[PDB]
């Protein structure tokens, strides 16, 4: 009698454990789903990272080139004036070559 | 009798849910390490980019300033070019006086 | 007798039983918002990844159009060089004309 009723009792727990098992069993297949997924999103992530990094170091390389280009065409343009100041300089001169030619030819 | 048999049914169940238990520890155990793993390479990644964005916005700087530096260059040229012109009309003017003075040298 | 103490043996159990349930069941909840904050701080990744290539592509399409304006001015430099040899040139003529002139001066 007694022995029943505690079996009865017993018999139930039972039951409601093995409910709750296949429960958290669920619960975990899911979350195991869950976290492959984002294992593999990550890879994915670290791949376009290792990529973009590439990328960068590429980009500076021709910043430095480019830079390089530059102070190269901003020199040339230096030693261009310094060339024009000399023919300046030359074209003074004939002009004053020119007056005095005609001053001697002025005064015969 | 029947109660034995009541009993060892439920010895049996027992059993095999312990045995449950313990398998479910196991997955559950894998999965804490799987993401522990996960959540380091997360912050890795995030490292990472920011350390990129950086670099991103140091050859935005870059680009500015070459793009600026360019600009000035193609100005200066602008300059000079302006430059050549009046030196060939001074040129110009020079060849006809010359050739002017030619001329009175030739009548007298 | 033996049956009550087959029947405590077996409420231990139970109750030992029980605990891990609620103790797997913590365990599994904790993990669960584990796996979403890193699901969400993966998006916030790929989100600021995708936001870096396309400035990285901003940023190529940048360098060509400069390195395009650099060969330019590479070229107008050329062009500028070519046309100083030409008055170079002029202006050595020009002083032969004039020292060709001032002999005949001279003589007469
Ligand atoms: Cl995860
Ligand atoms: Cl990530
Ligand atoms: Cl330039
Ligand atoms: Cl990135």
């Amino acid at each position: 009698k007694q022995i029943e009723d505690k079996i009865e009792e017993i018999l139930s727990k039972i039951y409601h454990i093995e409910n709750e098992i296949a429960r958290i069993k669920k619960l975990i297949g899911a979350i195991d789903g869950r976290v492959t997924r984002n294992t593999q999103s990550i890879e994915k992530n670290s791949k376009a990272i290792a990529a973009n990094t590439r990328t960068l170091q590429q980009h500076s390389a021709r910043l430095d080139s480019q830079q390089r280009q530059i102070n190269e065409n901003h020199k040339e343009m230096k030693q261009i004036e310094d060339k024009i100041e000399e023919i300046l300089s030359k074209i003074y001169h004939i002009e004053n070559e020119i007056a005095r030619i005609k001053k001697l030819i002025k005064l015969h």
